[PDB]
């Protein structure tokens, strides 16, 4: 189950205040999104008001957008993904000033943002996942009937809106929140392969999630798992090493290499 | 050759019906996410059943397909295949929180959803399909004239909204739904080809088709033969195993390997 | 010359029937069109009076749909090749429930549908065409000046429209009609190149067409030589074997492989 | 280096003026078909005619440019992409002659009519070959920079396709040997996913329906084909060239490497 | 940590008025070219020196952000796509400067005014470089994951290429060595066909467009760039960037492999000079 | 200096009669568009008239037209430059019917046109123009600040309209013109790359520059760094040679190759 604890409640009105004091936006090969905010305390609002009908304790069916929320929306005629780049102009979410929120999870005195689950298909991410991290939360999206789909932590999302209103409204009240896939979004990425098979505004992507994580006080572990040959996954593991706060590897079942971004520096395996 | 309307499939139509309206689903691939309507499937089975009723319950695949029953056969309720994916938003359908219903075919105990049957050409699939699994239901799509056409199980479709209506409604009746071949779709699959020569929305459409069988208590065999180098076979076949509940390949007339998840668990040939 | 039997006239009426009985449509990267059927029937009908007013030996140059009809248009605002697969529809032509009408040609008991005559340039397509296959019409397309151009069965076109209302048309009569050749159509195929350096849609489109022959009891001899490399040409036969009724393979001015679906079953050279 | 008009060419006015009326023809690339205005051809023959009449019969290839002879020189009468569905713009080729094409002497002997394509790589002899051994009554200069050729009288330098098409169409016609050098404006210019050989294969598409419009027209063209193709696949877009004109001749260190003519006699390969 | 406002900051205010008055400059990628509105820039320098006459001329970076201070940060000023005709589009190049530019003590001695770009494979040390080695007045932090140079006092954290243009410039043109880590977010959106060595031809086009951009305002910009591009083509491409910019440094294992300076003394290639 | 000798008077009218005479246009991916001829007559009094104010001793900065003219257009709504060929219409500049008029520069007896100054980067290709070459106006593009800006013989330039005004204008009257560089254009030619890693209307477009040249009776040296690879840099040479009046390769400091289309004839080196 999902506990809700007396350190949540408390940090409702911390969350609020985080997201009315900085506006954010996300792009992608587009023009730059507004995130409405609004939408993301809303949620945290109906799920401390569904904690309080149940005993603190909530199931993961119980506390998906589609069942909260009216709309599901948070990016508030169209643009192509080859415009312009000077008409559409460049936005990357900013950085935070001050020090970042540590956490224990997924690895001690972690930095608030976001880490990535990488490896092979069936190298393991999944077994990684809910056997050593096991999540607080986990956000099951775009991934076929498993055995983690009957747990009462999963939630069941169907948009990339609904994925951060769970990562940014629940991470931001303290909870180890997980995304078990972000395969619909990485497979559905249009544009000119760049060096490793892979889009170049795949890792602009990690960094604008990861730093928008930083800003919440979110510890949000993504099973990130590209379209990419067997020998030039190494190669793509390097690259977001160098756009995310964390990063593991996966093969044959076992945690191959790790990347943490803490209070003690930077920790490589 | 007949398809026979058993009390188990009558019994079936109310519950069908109640899992079509509990959710609403859509379906995307390179452009904006398109509404289902649940509606026409619904409409669909009272056609079949109305049929069946005026027959002995002995139906003809030829007097079951859509176009004859329905006075309009569309599911789906002009955007570019490179268009901002942060402007159509993304879209997955959603897991089962719930335990799947288990079916007894193509393997026992297997759960709800779909089963691929690979393979490069002329490696056995139409024969496997017909021969060794007997599905109840034969759709066929965008195949030359085979013996396979003559068979009274044999529905004759010319769309993906026709494929999915006789896939969903007469699949969550308890029927055995099989697709020989889902090839239109595929070939017509535009965007730039990822890592084993194939376009990566193809393996998010396996798992959103799988999702979509899941969730209306389907087990549809779709024979998936989509244009690959004869030695990137084996490579697409291991990420199609990770799209689907079942997976099977064909090489010189017989089963090469097998992937199946039943309530047993995940078994491997 | 191009001689009408009585066989002929008693297939006119059998010929309006099949045409009114199933509404047929065509789709390649774009939008599902529907082809008038009317416009064969009125070729059919202009076709038997000019052979009932001659001896019943008609000219291939008299036979031209341009000459007897006013206008030849078959398909019935503008939409892009790279546009999503959802907002255009997926069609295929439906196959036939019963058992296709067998012919004497291009082979014994072969099924009604297309044949593919593939070869690369110089390989002897033309020349085993004319000699060995020795069709009844010769539609010309896309072709330099060659001595069959003076043929009496030679009838030369300019749209794709026209071509399918004369295999079509004098096809259901009885026919041998064969397209020498379909390169306007292919090379002229829009879209990135699948694995053997050809589109994909390539193959449907020969499925298509082999099933709108099927439907129509035709028996149509395409030579088809898309742009593909030397060595590559194996695997592009192999795959064309699984989309076409028939498949001839040309090298060095003869017949290197052959592929017939006939009524004592698939016949492999 | 001039260019004159003979009885024969004379007799030939009226027979042209009357295979351009007898058949409307169109052209189509990779958007849709646009059809070709043959009363322009028709003014240009004309306009040639009364100049050859006011001169002794010799004319200056610089005097009959259809720029200077007519007022308008459009031969294609909103805005389509090359990557649209070919079902939504159809297909166009320009249809083949029933009967026997009207032979010529040049660039071979009994040559069909139709267009010959001039092959090679940079600097092979292209224009060399054309101009000492092929000896073309007019010479169209499109697209090629400041030579020798430009100085002859044979030599009408035109800026666009539909210029091209007026002088091949108009004067091959009426019986002259034409020439281009080159069309490489048209070749360069053409958009789209190339196919095998590092090549568009809608080029394979236009050399048949050019060669197509010459053989309905009884016209004998060469036309100096250079596409930016590597210096191996050369061979292979060659041999594919062959299967798309009536005749191909093939340059390599200035002189004749290959050849093929589609003649009376028959297809004559070197 | 801090940034501070010495007279010298104080007496080029006018000048930097001028030089930007003086030229009128627009910008272009694979669309229309683009005006730059030069207002904004001078207004951001305003903001600057009040907030700097507030404080005792030290400055927190966090207080200098243009967002903060402006209340619009659009520095361009109805959408065209980056496939489209160039003859009807046109084509722009910032002006070069008729006069002698301004020299500058950092990246580099005697260094021309204009633009360095730091160069390296990822994790070849640039930001180690950027911060240990050359010590930069101001540090633009832009798509970038949190680090330790965020913590800093030097540090402005901006979201725009607008944003970036007006702190270069702005800050730049007073005499502040500003410093851009990263340019990533404008090299990972550079929509277009990949010329030789993996990445698009009018990369190196806006690197010399920045560079001139830099020359005209008297600004000494050192901007790190991390491009997608192959371990065996990485040479090759820094061979072309240093073609395009008035400064180039080559970071590999740590260490700068491969430097590039146009000086008062003239073009020096590997400089026995620690930075 | 940039000096004005009785020469360059005496050609002013030379130049209008030139400039008048024949309506020129340019074409690229898109439809051809007209140059004003007004503005280059223009631009020529213009310079006329304050070489008239100073000792016939001009600085390139008080030349440059930005300056000198209200308005810097010469082409007089918006084609994409993947466009139907047919609808656009073909266009190239048309050749000399005469004789060109000679120079002394870049090479003894050579037609006027352009000549392209080749090499890779690094190779001295301005070091060449300018030590070797000694052009008496070098226009200064798209180039960073070099030794070569603070020359009274550079004219900084933004347009490729002020290109061709200058390049024109004072070229017509007898100046050895020479751009460094027109990177500008050639690192936005947009368009599928051919043979040599590069876009086939360059050379198109180097030969309609060049006979633009021939026309108007100059002699221009343009230097061209297209991105290509290290070793395709001499087939792009070769085909350049095929497309210029004069060319010059580039490598280590030196020249490497030369060609020339003199009166002499064509000299190779
Ligand atoms: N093709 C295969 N054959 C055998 N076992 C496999 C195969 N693919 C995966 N497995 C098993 O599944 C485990 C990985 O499961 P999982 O966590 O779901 O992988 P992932 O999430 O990376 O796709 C492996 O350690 C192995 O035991
Ligand atoms: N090229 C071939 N040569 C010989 N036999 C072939 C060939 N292609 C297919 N076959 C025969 O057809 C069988 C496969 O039929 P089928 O089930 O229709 O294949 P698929 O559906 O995979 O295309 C093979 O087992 C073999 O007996
Ligand atoms: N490149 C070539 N060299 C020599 N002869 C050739 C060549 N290409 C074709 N031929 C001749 O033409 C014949 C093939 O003719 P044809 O049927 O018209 O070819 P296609 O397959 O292109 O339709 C060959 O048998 C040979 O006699
Ligand atoms: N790179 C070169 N080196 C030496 N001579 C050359 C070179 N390129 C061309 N030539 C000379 O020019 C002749 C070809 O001239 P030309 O007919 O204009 O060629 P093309 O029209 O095929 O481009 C060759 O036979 C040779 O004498
Ligand atoms: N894969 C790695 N394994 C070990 N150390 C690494 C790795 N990647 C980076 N580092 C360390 O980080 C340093 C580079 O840090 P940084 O300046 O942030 O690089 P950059 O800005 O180029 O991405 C290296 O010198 C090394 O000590
Ligand atoms: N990577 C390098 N290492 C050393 N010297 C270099 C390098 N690149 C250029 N140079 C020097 O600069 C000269 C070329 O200068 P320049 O004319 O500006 O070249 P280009 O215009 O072709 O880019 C060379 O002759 C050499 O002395
Ligand atoms: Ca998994
Ligand atoms: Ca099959
Ligand atoms: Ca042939
Ligand atoms: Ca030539
Ligand atoms: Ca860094
Ligand atoms: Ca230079």
């Amino acid at each position: 189950p999902i506990v809700v604890t007396q350190a949540h409640i408390d940090r409702v009105g911390i969350a609020a205040d985080l997201l009315d004091a900085s506006p954010v936006s996300l792009q992608v090969l587009g023009r730059p999104t507004a995130i409405n905010t609004v939408v993301i305390k809303t949620y945290i609002a109906a799920v401390m008001e569904l904690a309080s009908k149940q005993g603190g304790s909530l199931a993961g069916v119980d506390i998906r957008p589609s069942v909260l929320l009216k709309d599901t929306a948070i990016f508030t005629a169209d643009v192509e993904s080859d415009v312009d780049v000077l008409d559409t102009g460049i936005y990357s979410v900013p950085g935070l000033a001050r020090k970042p929120v540590t956490h224990r999870w997924p690895s001690e005195g972690i930095y608030s943002g976001v880490t990535a689950l990488m490896g092979a298909t069936g190298s393991g991410k999944s077994i990684t996942l809910n056997e050593k991290l096991r999540p607080d939360v986990l956000i099951r999206w775009g991934e076929v009937a498993e055995a983690y789909d009957e747990l009462d932590t999963a939630v069941h999302i169907s948009t990339l809106d609904e994925m951060l209103i769970v990562c940014i409204g629940l991470g931001a009240l303290g909870f180890n929140v997980a995304v078990d896939s972000v395969r619909p979004l990485l497979f559905r990425l249009k544009g000119a392969a760049s060096a490793g098979g892979i889009v170049a505004v795949f890792y602009s992507l990690l960094t604008d999630i990861s730093n928008l994580f930083t800003q919440y006080d979110c510890s949000v572990v993504m099973v990130v798992n590209p379209m990419v040959d067997a020998e030039k996954i190494e190669y793509v593991f390097g690259q977001v090493m160098a756009s995310t706060v964390g990063a593991i590897l996966c093969a044959d079942g076992n945690v191959s290499r790790t990347m943490f971004r803490t209070n003690k520096g930077r920790i490589f395996n």
